[PDB]
Order: structure tokens, then C-alpha cells, then sequence
């Protein structure tokens, strides 16, 4: 089984596209489902090998059940949303996710206008956001973003479903949140205040050691051992985004992993908190405004409707 393009190589511009399946777009999505591929081909050939143009297409629960019959992969819910006591993860609509990365947002933009001429009338638009990579891989929050990053075969374990759904092996699941950050907030702490908010030094992205890295840093709260000691990991693309006339400065997270277990445990953790930990400092100064999952099937899945 072929997988879509979830472990790309590192890309500096994204779209996002979130819509949600009007009555009676079922058949137009699934003709579009059957010719993404194709799409991608056709828009990024002219421009390999340095335009690196993909496309990963994920498909949410209520559509899942919308669009197809029969068996359903093992792990695709509704995004769980989740109530701490001071920090939310809403629950927003989507039925389908384009998350479409280039090395130029040209290649990503006509993609997205070649899918959406295809949805014309089937589809609402719930979210669009175009990324770019900001400096040297940083965030909005001037932080490196995307270091830990499991790579090769380890990425490959963490990312694709195997024997344990083996009808959807090749699958992933990925988790959208789009976080807009108070950067006014952010700017008030001291270099070193953010960097045991976020449990790695700033200017060089060394890991903070243990005996001085909070407990309620984002690095220690996203970081989660399996019953059986393995380092549970999954892949982020997290894409900067924003609109300086609006005070708009954002994150736009995507995790993709095996099982959305892993994502929803990290999630937990950082929302709802440990022992050791109320909530994850970062969200003190990162508010998420969506929240969905997706099921990514593998390429032949799609080819084969
Ligand atoms: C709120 C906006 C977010 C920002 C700005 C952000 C930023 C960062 C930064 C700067 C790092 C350290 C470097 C790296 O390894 O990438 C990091 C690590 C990480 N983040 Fe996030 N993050 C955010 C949200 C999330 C969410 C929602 C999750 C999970 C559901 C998550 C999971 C992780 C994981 C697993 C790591 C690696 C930890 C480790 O093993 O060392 N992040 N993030
Ligand atoms: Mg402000």
C-alpha cells in the first residue's frame, strides 16, 4: 500500500483547507478524491525537483460515513474537545483537509485552485491559511519549531498505520489546530522566562537539561513513553501564518501519527494537565480557534474509488 505524501521533506509554504461537504457533494468529492493525485502531478511536475509540491487529503469521521460504506478506520472520531479548567480545545467543522506544502506558494496556490474549481458547489469553506517558514525554521514565537521531528524509519512507525487496522494500512491521522499567539504577552517575558515556557534555549535550540526544564514546559508535557518505555512520536508540520494590519500572529499545528491516541494523549497533557503540571505554559500565550482530525488513507485508496 502506497501512502500520500505525509513524511515530505521540509518545506517553507503551505495552504490549509478545511471545508465541509454540502448535501448532496458526496458525488462530486469522490470524483475529485479519485483525481487529486493526478492534480498534484499536474501542477508540480513543470516545477520538480525543487518545487516539492504535495498534497495529503484528509477525510473527517461525519464525512467518512457520508462518503463511503462498510468498514471505517479503526481510530476516526470527531475531534474530542477538551475543557481544562482555564485552557480550551474547541471542536470546529471539517469534512475534508488539503494540507498542500511547496517550496513556493504558488505551486500550493494553484493546487488549491484546481481542487476548489473541482468542489465548486459541493463544498463550504471553514478555514484557509497560507503558511511560510519564518528565519531559520522559527515560529511566531521565535522559537526553532519542528527539531525533535522523528525522521526516516522511525518516522515511518510513527506516522502509518500498519497490521494493528491492516484494511487501512498506509493511512495516518492527522490533527489541525490553528493558534493565534498574544505576542504583546509573549514579548513581556525574558529570553530565559521563554525558554523554560517552552524547555529549549532560544538562540540554539539546546534542549534545556532535565534537572532545569519545567515540568509544565511544552517540550516536557509533549513528551510521552509508552507502558513499554518506546518514546511515543509523532510528525509536525507547524507552519507560521498571520496578518500584521490585524495583530493576527499564528501557528497553524498539524500532527500526524499512527493512531490519533498519540496526538489526543499530547493533547491531554497539554490542555488538562499532569501531577506535576496544570496546563502547558505555551497555551498561556497560544489560544486555538479550530480543532479537527482527519483520516489520511493511503494513495491507492483514493486512486482506486
Ligand atoms: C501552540 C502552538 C505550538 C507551538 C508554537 C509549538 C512549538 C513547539 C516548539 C518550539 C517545539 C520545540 C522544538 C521541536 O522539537 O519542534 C515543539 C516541540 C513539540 N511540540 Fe509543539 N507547539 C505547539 C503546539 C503543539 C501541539 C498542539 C502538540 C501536540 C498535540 C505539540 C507537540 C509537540 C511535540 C511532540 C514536540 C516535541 C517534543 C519533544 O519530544 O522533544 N505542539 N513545539
Ligand atoms: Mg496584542
Amino acid at each position: 500500500p502506497e501512502p500520500q505524501m505525509v513524511l515530505s521533506p521540509l518545506t517553507s509554504a503551505a495552504i490549509f483547507l478545511v471545508v465541509t461537504i454540502d448535501s448532496g457533494g458526496e458525488d462530486t468529492v469522490r470524483d475529485l478524491l479519485s483525481d487529486v493525485a493526478s492534480l498534484e502531478r499536474a501542477v508540480g511536475f513543470r516545477a520538480q525537483p525543487d518545487g516539492r509540491l504535495s498534497c495529503v487529503t484528509g477525510i473527517g469521521s461525519e464525512a467518512w460515513d457520508r462518503l463511503f460504506s462498510g468498514a471505517r478506520p479503526a481510530g476516526l472520531h470527531p475531534f474530542r474537545e477538551l475543557d481544562g479548567p482555564v485552557h480550551r480545545a474547541v471542536a470546529t467543522p471539517g469534512d475534508l483537509l488539503f494540507h498542500i506544502r511547496a517550496s513556493r506558494l504558488d505551486l500550493c496556490f494553484a493546487l488549491a485552485t484546481e481542487i476548489m474549481g473541482r468542489l465548486r458547489g459541493a463544498v463550504t469553506p471553514q478555514d484557509e491559511v497560507h503558511g511560510f517558514k519564518y528565519f531559520d525554521e522559527r515560529d511566531m514565537l521565535g522559537f526553532v519549531d519542528g527539531t525533535e521531528n522523528p525522521t526516516g524509519a522511525a518516522a515511518r512507525r510513527a506516522v502509518l498505520v500498519g497490521a494493528e487496522d491492516p484494511a487501512f494500512a498506509g493511512g495516518s491521522y492527522a490533527v489541525v489546530q490553528k493558534y493565534l499567539h498574544d505576542i504583546d504577552a509573549w514579548e513581556g517575558l525574558s529570553v530565559e522566562a521563554q525558554e523554560r515556557v517552552i524547555g529549549r534555549r532560544k538562540m540554539t535550540d539546546v534542549e534545556l537539561s532535565d534537572d532545569v526544564k519545567p515540568a509544565d514546559s511544552h517540550v516536557a508535557l509533549t513528551s510521552v513513553t509508552g507502558p513499554d518505555g518506546s518514546d511515543l512520536e509523532i510528525l509536525r508540520d507547524n507552519m507560521p501564518f498571520g496578518s500584521v494590519g490585524r495583530e493576527e500572529f499564528g501557528t497553524y499545528f498539524i500532527g500526524y501519527a499512527r493512531t490519533p491516541e498519540v496526538t489526543e494523549t499530547m493533547l491531554e497533557r497539554m490542555f488538562l494537565g499532569t501531577a506535576s503540571a496544570p496546563h502547558d505554559r505555551i497555551l498561556d500565550f497560544s489560544t486555538a480557534v479550530t480543532g479537527s482530525l482527519f483520516f489520511t488513507p493511503a494513495a491507492d485508496f483514493l486512486e482506486d474509488l
